C-alpha cells in the first residue's frame, strides 16, 4: 500500500491517553502518552510527525478526533489530507504488558514497547523499522 | 560518516529548553520542548529516539548531560554507548525565528522548524530527511 499513509488513534491505559500512530504500509509505530484527548495534543502530534516522515494522508477510526479547528490547521501547514475509507494497538498492549514492571511510569513503559515492536524482526526478516525506511527510500530511487 | 551516531544538545529560548537530535551522518534533526534541562527529561528523549531509529552512539557537547544514573539506564536499556571526540543550532535557530509569528508556542514554532528544515532539499538535491532514511537503507541493503 502507499508509504505516505498513517493512521492515528487514542487507546487508554492506566487512566492515561496513549497516542498511537502506525504507517500502515510497514507495521511502524511512533506513540506518546498525552494528558488529554484534545484537538491540541492531537494537532501538536501531527506536526511532529509530518516533519519527520512524508505523511500525505492520515486514517483514524475515530473521524471526530479530526473535526477540531485545531486539528485542520495543522494538517493545512503540514500539506496532510484525511483518509476516509491492525489493530496493532492489542499488540502494543501485549507488549506494554510484558515491560510494565520495567518502568515506573507508563510513559516509559509505552516508549520501550515502541522500541520492541518496531525492531522485532517478523522472520518470512526485517523488522518494522527496516520496513518503513526500506520503503520510503525504495520510493526516493 | 557512520549511521548510528546521533548529536544531542539543550538551547535556550523565550526562558524555555529545545532539546535537539541531529543525525550526524545526514543533518536530519528531532527536537522538542521540554520542561527542565534534566536527566529524566533525557532519558526519556532518548528512548523516544532508539525507537525510532537505529542509534548506536551519541555525542553531545556538554557531557555532564550524561553523568546522571537516569541517563545511564537508558542508554543501557537501548544498548546505547556515548560519544566522547553543525552547529545546526544557530540554522535551526534562523528558522524558528522566521516562523515564530506563525504559533502561538515556542514549541508548534520548534516543530515547524524542525519541518523545515528537514524538507529543504540541498540542491547539489536530498533534503535531510531524504538522506537519512537512504542512509539507514543503504546501510539495510
Ligand atoms: C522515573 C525513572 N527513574 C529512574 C531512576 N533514576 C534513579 C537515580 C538514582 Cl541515584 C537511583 C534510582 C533511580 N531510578 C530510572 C532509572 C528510570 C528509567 C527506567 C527505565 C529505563 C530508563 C530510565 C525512570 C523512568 O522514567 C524516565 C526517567 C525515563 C522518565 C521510569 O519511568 O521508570
Ligand atoms: C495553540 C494553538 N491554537 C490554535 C487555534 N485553535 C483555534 C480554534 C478556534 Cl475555534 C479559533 C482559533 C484557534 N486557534 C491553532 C490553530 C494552533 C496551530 C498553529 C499552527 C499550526 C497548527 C495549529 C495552535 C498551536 O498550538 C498547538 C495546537 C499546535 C499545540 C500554536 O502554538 O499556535
Amino acid at each position: 500500500c502507499s508509504p505516505g499513509i498513517w493512521q492515528l488513534d487514542c487507546t487508554h491505559l492506566e487512566g492515561k491517553v496513549i497516542l498511537v500512530a502506525v504507517h500502515v504500509a510497514s507495521g511502524y509505530i511512533e506513540a506518546e502518552v498525552i494528558p488529554a484527548e484534545t484537538g491540541q495534543e492531537t494537532a501538536y502530534f501531527l506536526l511532529k510527525l509530518a516533519g519527520r516522515w512524508p505523511v500525505k494522508t492520515v486514517h483514524t477510526d475515530n473521524g471526530s478526533n479530526f473535526t477540531s479547528t485545531t486539528v485542520k490547521a495543522a494538517c493545512w501547514w503540514a500539506g496532510i489530507k484525511q483518509e476516509f475509507g491492525e489493530s496493532m494497538n492489542k499488540e502494543l498492549k501485549k507488549i506494554i504488558g510484558q515491560v510494565r514492571d520495567q518502568a515506573e511510569h507508563l510513559k516509559t513503559a509505552v516508549q520501550m514497547a515502541v522500541f520492541i515492536h518496531n525492531k522485532k524482526r517478523k522472520g518470512g526478516g526485517y523488522s518494522a523499522g527496516e520496513r518503513i525506511v526500506d520503503i520510503i527510500a525504495t520510493d526516493i530511487q
